């Protein structure tokens, strides 16, 4: 066995809606052990009508994450020791009991399009779909930032979207600089001496801790543990972690339809319709046990800071001593007053994250309206749909706000988008199948042909 | 046979544009030219025509995710060499409580897993919405009962 | 029956070689081989030279 003998293929088509600013799952293709082949998926996008034209771009998203069976077991039994190991999963499968058992329906399972099973007059679906979604969204959060909030197995609803760039990553800052980089050297003083061997063992510890930072950052999964094993000369088990299959994005197009009646023409009534099409075709990974390829899709607005004080004109005009500037060689604190103007009075003077010397002046990108303009006007031409993040508080946040108001659409709380998916999978498999049966013949028994 | 084309006509008034009013018109043309058969007595060439929706099972449980996750003994799989019964619980989720465990038709070993085609809406979506863009016109056959049925409802 | 057998005779003989060609993991890899599983490689010893 473990060889390709027969073939199974699947072709699922689904339609639905999801709310903007949320990482809505679209489908979940199951993969068994020793299954590999081709997987082609395509997602259409259609948004509800928007008054006026929308110069602000809207981006589309599509992701494909392969969640192995090993990772789903860890969420099911986190406190259990060696829960995620392959052999532990391997032994439980051989026991004859099911590794994953049925559960009631949930919003996560419904959106994937897993049709339920009628058991004892109740709908039932396997727990693997819920665990796979929770692990997949967790995996995407580690990519933007390793120390990110991670969902448990108890989640039963759609999750918020994920930012494309964190505030700290934008300004390349740090909440807390380490004490080793440009650190302290021990001093003997029992007439004393700092000794020449300390500060020599250091001055590479500064170099050695920085390479330790990249090994736990280039690989967000196994982070804060592979560095432990890397120092001792050990390696992690590869199969547990998930991995990414494909990523697609495109700015939604715009089609303008104008009114023609007398009242509409005089006022200037018009419409903006958005649509997009994305697809990918990637091979299916082959594993001894198997997994699920959870697909995601999302629509997000432009991520630009409408509220950020000007680093030059907002603060005082000063003659800078460049001699002292090059002499710092140390992180400089940043207050919330420098990040936005929507700051509370108490939090105006509060260190939020450390950064370099002249950071927040190297780059300054701002998109938004003029402060003199009244937002009640330009209900037509209302193009400004941008994430009005509070900022300052939780700079390291990786997730979108739980409630994102959809201003340009008529209904804020309605699922504005409508999507149609077409997933086609061809999976060579080691499955056996069997011969087809036949139908009863009423000429042989009623005449005794085979006498 | 041919798939009917689609022509989209959109509204232009103020109320229609804001709501998103629009129309879909369908049309088709088919023809044939064949010789008339010759017979001693004769006959009648009855012509038929019909329009039907897509025939895809919107209601069918997933052969993998709906049922339990099991490690399959391929040794016993090749050893069967016999028809395996199928219950109505494996064909759809609109089954009555009594008919959940009732053999409906015998098949092979891993049938219902070789192929799985499904077209329909998401269970989370509310059908009262999308009265516009209402594209889902598919035969919602009860299934299970009368699997050998040849005729439409 | 006798058709499911007459390859069981063939199928048990291939099961004998997989547990004989590999004495280590014997009587267990045949269990995993039927279900489509594999053993962890690093545990077992192996031979270097013979003279």
């Amino acid at each position: 066995y473990q060889t390709k003998r027969n073939v199974r293929r699947e072709a699922r088509t689904l339609m639905g809606r999801f709310k903007a600013g949320k990482l809505a799952p679209v489908m979940a293709v199951p993969v068994k052990g020793s299954e590999g082949g081709m997987l082609s998926q395509s997602v259409s996008f259609e948004l509800d009508p928007i008054a006026g034209r929308m110069a602000t771009p809207i981006t589309a998203e599509m992701c494909a994450v392969f969640v192995p069976v090993q990772a789903c077991d860890a969420l099911k039994n986190p406190e259990a020791d060696y829960a995620g190991m392959t052999e532990i999963v391997r032994e439980k499968l051989l026991s004859g009991n099911p590794l994953f058992v049925l559960e009631p329906e949930t919003d996560v399972s419904k959106r994937c399009g897993v049709n339920p099973r009628r058991n004892n007059g109740l709908m039932r679906v396997n727990e693997i779909v819920r665990l796979a979604h929770n692990c997949a969204v967790n995996f995407l959060r580690r990519r933007r930032y390793v120390d990110a909030v991670q969902l448990t197995a108890a989640n039963h609803s759609t999750t918020p979207a994920i930012l494309s760039q964190t505030v700290l990553d934008r300004f390349n800052g740090a909440l807390d600089p380490d004490p080793n980089v440009n650190g302290a050297v021990q001093l003997s003083m029992p007439a004393g001496n700092v000794s020449l061997t300390d500060f020599y063992n250091a001055q590479k510890m500064d170099e050695l801790t920085r390479v330790m930072r990249k090994i736990c950052d280039d690989n967000p999964e196994y982070g804060e543990e592979m560095v432990l094993r890397w120092a001792h000369g050990l390696s992690v088990d590869p199969g547990r972690v998930p991995f990414l299959l494909a990523e697609k994005s495109v700015v939604l197009g715009r089609q303008i339809i104008g009114a023609t009646d007398t009242a509409g023409v005089e006022d200037g009534v018009k419409r903006s319709d958005m649509a997009a099409q994305l697809s990918f075709t990637v091979p299916i990974p082959t594993t001894e046990l198997g997994g699920i390829i959870v697909t995601f899709a999302c629509i997000k607005p432009d991520e630009t800071l409408s509220s950020q004080p000007h680093p030059i004109l907002a603060d005082h005009w000063r003659l800078d001593n460049f001699v002292a500037d090059e002499l710092a060689l140390d992180p400089q604190p940043v207050m919330a007053r420098e990040l936005d103007y929507k700051v509370a009075q108490a939090n105006e003077t509060t260190v939020v994250f450390y950064t370099g010397l002249n950071e927040l002046k190297k780059t300054y990108v701002s998109y938004g309206l003029c402060r003199a303009l009244d937002p009640n006007t330009v209900e037509s031409k209302n193009a400004v749909w941008q994430l009005e993040v509070p900022l300052s508080v939780t700079p390291e946040t990786v997730l979108y706000p739980a409630d994102l108001p959809q201003y340009p659409f008529a209904d804020q709380q309605a699922e504005v988008c409508t999507y149609v998916v077409q997933s086609t999978a061809v999976m060579p498999t080691p499955m056996i199948f069997g011969p087809s049966p036949v139908e009863q013949l009423a000429v042989i028994e009623t005449e005794d042909l085979f006498e």
